């Protein structure tokens, strides 16, 4: 019985504005609801912007919910100047906005301290040039954003107040790109507070599963328009697509997802509709043949577009390395005369080109080479184009050298084939093989360290009984009275070598694939989209050909206003439908129609007896 | 204990016994209104 | 400062960092007196390796000390055990080891049989790291069924051994 004991309170003056302001205070919603906004009220100007303000900084979902609801209008409220007052407030309940401010307060500063925390070379709007120059003063719609949920969005994630996160997220425009930049930052603040955590962990992966259902419904849909949306280039966001703010964010389950794997496989094919190996690679080896091929629809030049097919590149660029492991495996098997013979210029070659297009990757100065370095086949490249070079420039000389020469090629040849993996990891059944292949090695290193424990104990106690006299030698150092003891702990070794961490290890092999095989299937699907993006970057023509294309350089989806609006109102029906998906799914389960009808029940079992008393009254 | 009386588990027991009680007073009364009538 | 240091010693984790690398010691000079030559008396590396056997054993007694409900409780588990066992073998091989020739050589098999617990005592040291641990204690659970199968194949490969010679 507290809300006529609030009432009270509420019936002692008349002071509205300052009445809603104590049911503020007081923080009870059904009061306001109940007794403040009714019909005849008078509002003097201001009250309700001021109550907005004092309701938005104060961390109240309903206050808000319920002052929108009743003729608040967000495009005339927001100005610039009320939002650097809510970003330099004194309420909040915990933040690590400050850190953030003294790692990279003006609003210019804010939008340096979202650039640190995205990375990469995203050019946010607050650090434009239309947007700086209108900041020196601190038309009447110059302090108004004309997208202002989207500031109220990220003020929202930044500051870390959740569910009045997940109240600005449903509405307005573009629900999927606030929705990865909220995930984006989120894992950006938690690795930062790492280097709180698992708060932003546990935000991170909740607006990262709501953003992949918006994808399962808009799917489930239509797809034609579907692909439009994760395809158009947003105009707001720093130009971005939201393909890379899902892939740059490590999502591996939007990726995972079939529309994506369909729009992936729709670039892959490029400018081609034939749905392969054998009529692509007939292309290349027969080129007058390629006309009776399927091309698609928005001579002389229906070519070039094949040779742009980023399945063609591959198949004339695997075709280059087939002949590089040929020739290289001929000029090692065979005599080698004073100096290089013809297929031993053409394979230094081909090494040679290679470094050149590997540099110029990279220019394209210590985050480029650590970003370039980041993962591991860059740095095997880089050893290996080292060592077959220091064996280039030790070719070179007589023969104690030459002799030495052959040495380095002769270990220089192992990378090269074990390479070959890779160029197999493309196919949809060896890939996540190999990938199994490279998680299980760590467990093999661990039973090396045991096995070579044991075996260095059972090898030093055997040579060390058979051989007494042996004068220090680095002879002993190479191999590095009663012998029966020696039979007997030969072969407790054997039992404890191949008998015991053998089925260790076949053990240990066979309860880990359970979790491994799910885990290759996603990471297979996700690093399709580097090798995508990959080749389109690089040349045309073969490595060893592509000095043309190099001293070439040397030498010197895009969307109008009216589709736009469409995607607008496509995305509109999909974020209302989740919503009341959600709630239709809710509100038919079991666990809800037992708990209303249990307080029905006793309800009515009150009003019962009430209605007997009354009865009886009137018997 | 508030774990305990929100599950299904004691607010289907007490609903089926408050159910019987109702259907009891329901026939009583229904002999009272005849017996006014 | 003066002083900021003492605290640093009295870390356990330094401890352990400055008690491994003791033992790193112990069995590389260990296995240098015994892959060479052995001369009529001693050699320094053997008077060191010798000596840790011996201040180990002082240390040892002292933590029981600090009585039979004592000496139960220490040997309540199993490497005080193999522990007690080992420094007597590489004392009786110490005591046999200061005679002639027919015993000198005997005496190097006591060291020879004796330098295997050694090394496998190094996989406690590897127990401290949060993934060879639980694998270390694995291996010694497994043991048991290794020594009834080894019970089934000694029956089966006595039997047809037997019958062949
Ligand atoms: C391409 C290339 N560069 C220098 S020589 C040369 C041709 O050699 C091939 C032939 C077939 C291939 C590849 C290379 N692959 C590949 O390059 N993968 C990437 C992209 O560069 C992505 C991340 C793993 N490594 C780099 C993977 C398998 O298919
Ligand atoms: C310590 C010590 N005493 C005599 S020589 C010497 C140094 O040798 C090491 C070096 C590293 C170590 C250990 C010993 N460990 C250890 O001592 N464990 C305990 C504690 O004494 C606990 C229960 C198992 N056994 C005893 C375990 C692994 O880390």
């Amino acid at each position: 019985d507290l809300a006529i004991l609030t009432a009270l309170l509420k019936g002692a003056n008349a002071s509205a504005p300052d009445q809603l302001s104590l049911a503020l205070a007081w923080n009870r919603v059904d009061i306001a609801r109940s007794q403040i906004f009714i019909y005849g009220q008078q509002w003097p100007v201001g009250s309700l912007e001021q109550a907005m303000l004092d309701a938005l900084v104060l961390d109240r979902v309903d206050f808000v919910k319920l002052l929108i609801e009743n003729g608040v209008s967000m495009h005339r409220f927001l100005t610039i100047s009320r939002l650097e007052e809510l970003y330099n407030t004194r309420h909040g309940p915990s933040n690590t906005l400050y850190h953030l401010v003294r790692d990279v307060i003006s609003l210019i500063d804010i939008g340096l301290v979202i650039e640190y925390l995205m990375g990469g070379a995203y050019r946010c709007n607050y650090t434009r040039k239309r947007f700086r120059t209108l900041y020196h003063n601190l038309d009447p719609e110059i302090n108004h954003f004309p997208f202002p949920f989207h500031e109220l969005m990220v003020w929202a994630v930044l500051m870390k107040r959740q569910k009045m996160a997940l109240f600005f997220w449903q509405h307005g425009e573009e629900a999927m790109a606030k929705a990865l930049v909220a995930c984006k930052l989120c894992k950006a603040m938690a690795h930062e507070a790492s280097e709180i955590s698992q708060e932003l962990n546990h935000n991170s992966r909740d607006f990262g599963q709501l953003a992949v259902e918006l994808l399962d419904q808009s799917y489930k849909q239509d797809e034609q328009l579907a692909m439009k949306l994760l395809t158009y280039e947003l105009k707001n966001w720093s130009n971005a697509t939201c393909l890379q703010l899902a892939v740059a964010a490590k999502h591996r389950d939007f990726i995972a997802h079939t529309c994506s794997q369909m729009l992936l496989t729709d670039m892959w094919m490029g400018r081609l509709r034939m749905r392969s190996g054998l009529k692509v690679i007939l292309g290349i080896l027969l080129p007058p043949s390629i006309l009776s091929l399927e091309f698609k629809n928005k001579l002389g030049r229906k070519i070039y577009e094949f040779y742009n097919a980023p399945i063609v590149k591959f198949w004339f660029y695997t075709l280059a390395y087939i002949g590089y492991l040929m020739l290289f495996n001929y000029i090692v098997l065979v005599k080698m005369e004073r100096w290089p013979s013809t297929q031993e210029w053409i394979v230094i070659s081909y090494i040679f080109t290679l470094g050149i297009e590997k540099m110029r990757e990279i220019l394209m100065l210590l985050q480029k080479v650590k970003v370039w370095l980041q993962e591991y086949w860059n740095v095997t490249d880089l050893i290996a184009i080292l060592l077959f070079s220091v064996g280039m420039i030790l070719r070179l000389q007589d023969q104690p050298f030459r002799s030495d020469g052959r040495v380095i090629y002769c270990v220089n040849i192992i990378y090269w084939y074990i390479r070959l993996l890779d160029i197999f990891g493309v196919n949809k059944y060896l890939g996540p093989y190999v990938m199994m292949i490279g998680k299980m090695m760590i467990d093999m290193m661990y039973f090396v360290i045991i096995m070579l424990v044991v075996l260095m104990s059972f090898g030093v106690a055997r040579q060390a009984i058979l051989f007494p006299n042996e004068e220090p030698s680095w002879k002993l150092a190479k191999n590095i009275t009663g012998a029966w003891i020696v039979p007997a702990i030969m072969a407790c070794y054997l039992l404890v070598a191949n008998i015991l961490l053998v089925n260790l290890l076949i053990a240990v092999f066979n309860n880990t694939f359970f979790e491994v095989k799910s885990i290759s299937n996603q990471v297979w699907k996700f690093q399709r989209y580097q090798l995508i993006m990959t080749f389109h970057e690089r040349p045309v023509l073969p490595p060893p050909l592509i000095i043309f294309s190099h001293m070439t350089m040397i030498f010197q989806l895009f969307i109008t206003d009216d589709e736009l609006k469409k995607v607008h109102d496509f995305e509109e029906q999909c974020i209302e439908e989740y919503f009341r998906e959600k709630d239709d799914r809710f509100n038919s389960s079991n666990d809800e129609r037992i708990r209303v009808t249990s307080e029905r029940v006793e309800n009515m079992s009150m009003r019962l007896e009430e209605v007997n008393e009354r009865e009886h009254s009137m018997k």
